[PDB]
């Protein structure tokens, strides 16, 4: 298992060197996506969260196809926010439940240390 913990100051450093591959080792789901909300990355343990087949979301759109709960303020409302300054990190508590069952969740969201790409971290609360 890859060892870096949720949360982590760098971890957008340690996840850089990470292949779609390496990124299944990580103790937390790991969603990458473009400015757009497209999902370019969407690790093994998002999928044991979300339900979803992770080779089948990539390349859809997060809060328009994937994740309709998220469409709010309070989430894809932050991300624009953050994608529009070119700053992002922000972390809080969320409900994932769309056709699933009601299950909460922690989110940080974080931008990349590459260009145009942000984080989504998740894990269970
Ligand atoms: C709300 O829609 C939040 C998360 C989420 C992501 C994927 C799927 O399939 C359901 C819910």
């Amino acid at each position: 298992m890859e060892h870096v913990a949720f949360g982590s100051e760098d971890i957008e450093n340690t996840l850089a060197k990470m292949d779609d591959g390496q990124l299944d080792g990580l103790a937390f789901g790991a969603i990458q996506l473009d400015g757009d909300g497209n999902i370019l990355q969407y690790n093994a343990a998002e999928g044991d969260i979300t339900g979803r087949d992770p080779k089948q979301v990539i390349g859809k759109n997060f809060f328009k196809d994937v994740a309709p709960c998220t469409d709010s303020p309070e989430f894809y409302g932050k991300f624009k926010e953050g994608v529009a300054s070119g700053n992002l990190n922000t972390m809080f508590e969320y409900t994932f439940d769309y056709q699933m069952t009601p299950t909460k969740v922690k989110v940080h969201m974080k931008k990349a240390l590459s260009g145009d790409s942000y984080w989504v971290f998740v894990k269970r609360v």
